């Protein structure tokens, strides 16, 4: 990215400490983009070679970053980055390698140990070397999370509310609020504090010296350019190193995923540039398990330190994770500008019949205040608190409740091969040659096929830690080996595996009456080599480079009688993944629901496309793409195994760098994605998401992590330290927590939903009626307003989000837009007819044959009682009712309305209640302060008129489900937009 940076320390010491103070007020609405607010005080336009308030310019991109610059040489930090001056160049550099500018093999070599001399300014120029995770107040989560104009206005409402007689509701949603926000504000802690204790670590750790002396210190104390030592035993390693003498086994798990011992050699060659990347052979990163070390010259092994912190991807990647993580804005818009015409509407009849005199400033706000609902958060985050706790009743937990509502519109899932699909460990099912006579290639046998010294070499060679060693003895059905059943076999002495010998020798020495043999096992070439002049080869290449092919692991056994110079081979062993059987119906279904499912696998690509054949992926045909080389002047050719793609590491690094061009394309079609980095996950994620894509991670390592945290939603399995910020977590290892998952997303969508139309509803049915009782110049009492907001809101609330997800997966995904055709004018014509119905009372009751008629002189709180108001009260509590049960649902993706047994019940005893009240004076409407009609007359037409209503709002969400109109009048059709469609279709058109 292009940008730049400039400023200037300081204007004058004096009032402008004043000006700050009395200009920090509207620093609420300065919050977004303070460079206007920093400039309007602190700007001094001067030279800028010296600066300590930093700003960032908007070349390329569009935001806004504060920087402070601290003095040590100084320097400031930017996303995690540290940007030191340097007065020669007169220009910010990034603190990173010296690959840009000048790079070479002989300062590695030349630099063996450093004095304590130059360590303290590179220690203050690198920085330390653990991550600082940097941790804020409670005052500062504040200020970061709340004030934003939601809560502006939530707080405004308050205000008004307690200005008010509003006491009790106000001070409850109050409460409430003050709950989720210090429930809110202690899950970010606790997220902070787990992930600030994953990601620092303190070891002790042994730094060269020049002289010939060796000191422990700290992990922190190291700084790039000194000399580590690896531990003999192995350990955990605190900062990236590069090998200059001998090799070491060292396990990658960390940034592949596969618990397999990984070839790293010494630097022989010097006069070479240092590139970090196409050096992988020779170098090892950072946070990688050490095994076993060694050294054919000097008593200890020689590594110099390279990059410590936020440079070998360490703090990358959490930098990566934590800035730049990746319908809303427009119905509070156009309720906005809708409440603004009634509002001034109210003002031009309040000025006329009475003249409230100053107390149309409380009547408008008010009207302005209840067509925007406040409850609408906590109906909204009471779905998704009970789609969570039915995760944690069913073995999902769950910690973001507000992801669950973007759980529902999943349209490609990743599946990782080593842990989520299959199992980390390594299983073996038998020897596929019987015999040692070189047999021919066929199916894989089963176990418990050889017997006798075949059985006893498979059965016993083993270093027991090791899984391998683990299935193989219980595979082999021994369990000192008893229910042989000869005599038992006892070993004496092992050959521990090192580096040097590939081949791990174990000797036996039973006392048992035939000749005893030892038997080895290692790499398959050197043993067939070796017992060349024992027994003669006959297909044996084929045998090793179709296992290659087919992602096989080949280990070979040889045989030798005493009484490693001769050897005489017995049989072959291979292993297996052990895909398991409940994956292939998950995959199933997802491709029957016309769900994308992707393949992101850190190993190579044939263990890939094995697996993806094997599980089912790919049905019509598989392809292969990678490129010629990196260098310029490459090119792309086509392998052979809708359509679909395999990629690799560096294929899908040419193919990123080629973004203006044939990228969607990639991204549409390639499903297998191999050798995949960290930090290449997490761009992969970025550029699908930038194609408005949303794209589900699930994972259980740590080497995707990032592509976990920069995803929409990220399943976590097997809990670790990866599973801090993912919001889904399961306890099983099962693949069959998917489905339920994405049932219990398009659930709560389909609830948040229907929650967000019947608020819609009651708001602009609410809006109407103080419209016209304004019109009518008389309010309803605060009781009443009180009674309702609770026995109405919190009822529908808590009755209406316990309905469950469908029973199977769904063909179509639900619509994920708040602003569509459909539920737009479904929502409008609902509206039309309850404005038609409302009024229409009252101008009938306007000529039926009327008593003591009120008089609009007094107060609109005391003209109570009276006919007017009591029957405005009545009609608006039926169509709330009938508003609730026109606007359930869950026939297509949730459970059926008649299995909701409490919310009928509630309904239920709701309409008794009203037709109690309407029907029946006294002991019902004391408190209420209505005028007690008894006209039977006018009851019986109010039911007929309630009836009619409840089967027209039947008719009408009956006619609106069928969509008719909304599909066959559709042209021009829905094309020109939804570029993954665009993209499928030229993909199918141009192919
Ligand atoms: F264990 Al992997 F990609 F193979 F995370
Ligand atoms: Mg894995």
């Amino acid at each position: 990215r292009l940008s730049g940076y400039c400023g200037s320390p300081w204007r004058v010491i004096g009032y402008h400490v004043v000006v700050w103070m009395m200009a920090g007020i509207p620093l609420l609405l300065f919050r977004w983009k303070p460079l206007w607010g920093v400039r309007l005080r602190l700007r001094p336009c001067n030279l800028a070679h010296a600066e300590t308030l930093v700003i960032e310019i908007r070349d390329k991109e569009d935001s806004s970053w504060q920087l402070f610059t601290v003095q040590v040489l100084r320097y400031y930090l930017f996303q995690g980055q540290r940007y030191i001056w340097i007065e020669t160049q007169q220009a910010f550099y990034q603190v990173s390698l010296l690959d840009h500018g000048r790079s070479c093999d002989d300062v590695h070599r030349s630099r063996h140990g450093l004095s304590l001399q130059d360590q303290m300014v590179r220690k203050a120029i690198y920085g330390p070397n653990v991550i600082s995770i940097p941790v804020k107040s409670y005052p500062q989560l504040l200020v970061d999370e709340a004030l934003n104009p939601y809560y502006g206005f939530q707080a405004f409402s308050i205000a008004l509310w307690l200005a008010d007689h509003y006491y009790w509701y106000a001070l409850c949603i109050f409460l409430i609020s003050s709950i989720s926000i210090c429930l809110s504000l202690y899950k970010t802690r606790k997220q902070s504090q787990t992930l600030r204790d994953m990601v620092k670590l303190s070891m002790r750790v042994c730094v060269c010296r020049p002289g010939g002396e060796e000191e422990w210190v700290d992990s922190s104390e190291l700084v790039p350019g000194d000399c580590l030592v690896l531990p003999q035993e192995g350990g955990l390693m605190p900062c990236d190193a590069a090998l200059v003498a001998g090799e070491c086994m060292v396990n990658e798990s960390s940034l592949t995923g596969e618990s397999i011992p990984v070839l790293k050699t010494a630097l022989p060659e010097g006069l070479g540039p240092y590139c970090a990347e196409t050096h992988r052979r020779h170098t090892l990163f950072c946070g990688t398990l050490i095994l076993q070390a060694r050294a054919y010259v000097g008593p200890h092994v020689l590594a110099v330190v390279t990059r410590t912190g936020f440079c070998t991807a360490k703090g990358g990647l959490v930098s990566s994770i934590l800035h730049p993580r990746p319908h809303s804005m427009k119905f509070v818009a156009a309720l906005s500008v809708l409440a603004l015409l009634g509002t001034i509407y109210s003002i031009f009849i309040l000025y006329r019949n009475r003249v409230p005199l100053n107390e149309i400033v409380i009547r408008a706000l008010d009207l302005v205040t209840v067509v925007v609902p406040p409850a609408l958060p906590a109906a909204m985050t009471v779905c998704t608190l009970y789609a969570q706790s039915r995760l944690r009743r069913q073995g999902i937990f769950c910690i973001h409740p507000l992801r669950i509502n973007l759980g529902g519109k999943l349209q490609l899932v990743c599946f990782d091969k080593t842990g989520t699909l299959t199992e980390d460990g390594l299983d073996v099912m038998g020897v596929v040659p019987l015999k040692g006579q070189a047999f021919l290639p066929l199916v894989p046998e089963p176990r418990r096929l050889p017997v006798g010294p075949l059985l006893r070499a498979l059965a016993t060679c083993h270093a027991l830690g090791d899984p391998m060693d683990l299935k193989m003895v219980e595979s082999t059905g021994w369990v000192q080996a008893m229910e042989e059943p000869p005599v038992p076999v006892s070993v004496l002495h092992r050959f521990p595996f090192s580096s040097a010998l590939q081949r791990m020798s174990v000797v036996v020495a039973w006392p048992g009456a035939t000749q005893p043999e030892a038997y080895v096992k290692g790499s398959p070439e050197l043993v067939a080599g070796l017992c060349n002049p024992e027994t003669v080869p006959t297909d044996f290449a084929q045998m090793l480079q179709s296992y290659t092919a087919a992602g096989y692991r080949v280990v070979a056994l040889a045989s030798k009688p005493l009484p490693e110079g001769d050897l005489s081979l017995l049989g072959l062993l291979v292993m297996r993944n052990l895909l398991k059987p409940q994956t292939t119906p998950v995959i199933q279904a997802l491709r029957r629901t016309r769900i994308r499912a992707v393949m992101v696998t850190g190993d190579n690509l044939q263990t890939a496309v094995t697996v993806a054949r094997g599980c089912g992926m790919v049905a019509p045909q598989e392809h292969l793409i990678i490129v010629h080389a990196t260098h310029p002047e490459r090119g792309q050719p086509a392998s052979l195994e809708s359509r679909h793609l395999a990629l690799s590491g560096p294929t899908f690094g040419i193919i990123v760098k080629h973004f203006p061009k044939l990228l969607p394309k990639v991204l549409v079609q390639g499903t297998v994605f191999a050798r995949m980095a960290p930090e290449q996950k997490t761009e992969l994620v970025c550029e699908l998401q930038k194609l408005q894509y949303c794209v589900g991670m699930c994972g259980d390592g740590a080497n995707d992590c990032g592509a976990l945290k920069a995803a929409d939603v990220g399943i976590s399995l097997s809990q670790a330290e990866a599973s801090v910020v993912s919001p889904f977590t399961s306890s099983m290892a099962s693949i069959e927590c998917v489905p339920m998952v994405i049932r219990e997303g398009r659930c709560s969508l389909d609830t948040s939903f229907s929650v967000f139309k019947y608020m819609a509803l009651y708001s602009l049915t609410q809006f109407i009626s103080v419209l016209i009782l304004y019109t009518i110049n008389t309010n309803l009492g605060d009781l009443q307003f009180l009674a309702i907001d609770l026995v109405i809101t919190t009822t529908v609330a808590v009755l209406m989000s316990r309905t469950g997800p469908a029973l199977v997966l769904g063909r179509v995904r639900p619509p994920g837009a708040l602003l569509s055709v459909p539920v737009l004018s479904s929502l409008l014509l609902q509206m039309v007819l309850v404005t038609g119905v409302q009024l229409g009372g009252y101008f009938l009751t306007l000529a039926q044959p009327w008593f003591v008629p009120l008089n609009r002189t007094v107060a609109a709180p005391d003209n109570l009682p009276n006919y007017e108001n009591t029957v405005v009260f009545s009609l608006s509590s039926f169509q709330y009712l009938i508003l609730a049960a026109a606007v359930s649902k869950g026939a297509p993706f949730r459970r059926p309305l008649y299995t909701n047994v409490p919310f009928l019940v509630a309904l239920a005893l709701l309409s008794s209640v009203l037709v109690g009240l309407v029907l029946v004076p006294g002991l019902l409407q004391g408190p209420l302060a209505l005028r007690n009609i008894t006209d039977t007359g006018f009851k019986l037409l109010l039911l007929g008129l309630v009836t009619l209503n409840f089967v027209g709002a039947f008719m009408l969400e009956s006619v609106l489900d069928q969509c008719l109109p909304a599909c066959l009048r559709r042209l021009r059709p829905k094309r020109a937009s939804k570029k993954r469609f665009k993209q499928l279709e030229r993909e199918l058109a141009e192919q």
